[PDB]
């Protein structure tokens, strides 16, 4: 059926494409990993943002730096993440189990903080971005703590003119609940010094989040996996990364971050190989370049077809289709407000790993037919 496009109508920004970097709790990425990982050629993903973990003890922080050095000198953009703040800040002097961070401690925290971040600049892996607190809305038995909105709201009116240009995200609610947020959206004194709302995909699904649009926030996916028990070369679960990817980019979404890269359910498999999973994010990572930004386009053409666009600062227009039914679906473009004369076709299906499959001529009045594959992730892209 028909897809329309307008290249002249822009939504968000994208800065990228990420995962984690788990070393600490897990074995390290090795030198050919990252680069499978972090370039953007043909078998490697295009990710081009890495999370790390800061160690409530800083003795440890030396052991993130190998990959967080490679990822940057591959152009990528780190962001760091704590999970519980020293034990003695706390409420409950315990790293677990939650706790609340004391406010006589606000000063301490962020001092720890930006050590994290001077150690990491100073090691040559500076830091793109840096979030207060993972998850404040879940007290589990591994490193935690507890916030509210009204405490993010506190602390950033008191300590947020500190972290300069580094970019701050809050909440991390592990649901994307507003609820973490919206206090400090609501007051300008505390949302001058935020550049990021974050959040994770636990038990939801992405949705569009207005106040933080609305206050030139960039909103970040910041930690998913799917089914975790599945095989990342299982396709009839890998396809539904690209589903929950779809819904990100529709819910203007300018970054969405994995969880750990390398894994049986994974971007990458324990022989270090992209997994379906990964070839699913390449679908994206590769074509939908940092400073990108996505345009107008029917994103729900006919039933079980779901698709989004963009433009690269370089004019590559790219359009990324979602195919979860089982038979050949054609698309109809007609597309406004561009110079678009051909599109290049690379899937990802049960069988095909971003494999070439034709090209397409866009007529004078924009107009081009398409197909995609049963059960396929393909974009198409402009050159
Ligand atoms: C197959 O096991 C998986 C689990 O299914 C995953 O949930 C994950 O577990 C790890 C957990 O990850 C959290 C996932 O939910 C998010 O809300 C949260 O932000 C994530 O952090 O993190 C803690 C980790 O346990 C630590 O492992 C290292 C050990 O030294 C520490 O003492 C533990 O606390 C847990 O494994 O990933 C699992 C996996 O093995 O991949």
């Amino acid at each position: 059926d028909t897809v329309k496009i307008d290249a002249n109508v822009n939504y968000q920004i994208i800065q990228g494409f990420g995962g984690m970097s788990g070393v600490g709790w897990i074995n390290d990425l090795t030198t050919e990993q990252i680069n499978t990982a972090y370039g953007s050629g043909v078998g490697q993903i295009g990710l081009s943002i890495m999370r790390v973990r800061i160690d409530p003890d800083s003795s440890k922080w030396n052991i993130q730096l190998p990959s967080a050095r490679q990822a940057v000198s591959l152009g990528a953009k780190i962001m760091a993440t704590p999970w519980s703040p020293p034990a003695y800040m706390k409420s409950n002097n315990s790293l677990i189990n939650g706790g609340r961070l004391l406010p006589a401690n606000y000063s301490a925290y962020t001092s720890h903080l930006l050590d994290f971040s001077k150690y990491m600049q100073t090691n040559g892996a500076p830091l793109y971005a840096i979030s207060i607190q993972n998850e404040p809305d879940w007290k589990p038995d591994y490193e935690s703590c507890e916030w509210s909105g009204d405490e993010f709201k506190s602390y950033l009116k008191s300590q947020g003119s500190k972290f300069g240009s580094l970019k701050v995200i809050v909440a991390e609610s592990l649901g994307f609940n507003p609820a973490l947020t919206d206090p400090v959206l609501k007051d300008s004194d505390a949302s001058k010094y935020v550049s990021i709302i974050g959040g994770h995909l636990y038990g939801t699904t992405p949705k569009p989040y207005p106040l933080a649009q609305n206050a030139g926030k960039q909103l970040w996916m910041t930690e998913h996996y799917v089914d975790s028990k599945q095989s990342a070369n299982n396709w009839t679960s890998a396809i539904e990364v690209g589903t929950e990817l779809n819904a990100s980019m529709v819910s203007n979404y300018s970054a969405y971050v994995w969880w750990y890269i390398r894994r049986s359910y994974g971007l990458l498999t324990e022989d270090g190989k992209v997994s379906k999973r990964g070839y699913v994010m390449s679908q994206y990572a590769r074509f939908v370049r940092p400073g990108a930004l996505r345009i107008q386009a029917t994103e729900n053409p006919q039933s079980n077809v779901h698709l989004t666009a963009y433009k690269n600062t370089d004019g590559k227009m790219v359009i990324v289709a979602v195919n979860t039914n089982d038979s050949d679906q054609m698309l109809s473009l007609n597309i406004s407000n561009a110079n678009v004369t051909k599109f290049e076709k690379y899937s990802t299906s049960a069988s095909l790993n971003v494999e070439y499959g034709g090209s397409s001529q866009v007529d004078s009045s924009g107009k081009a037919t398409v197909w995609l594959n049963p059960l396929s992730v393909t974009t198409f892209v402009s050159k």
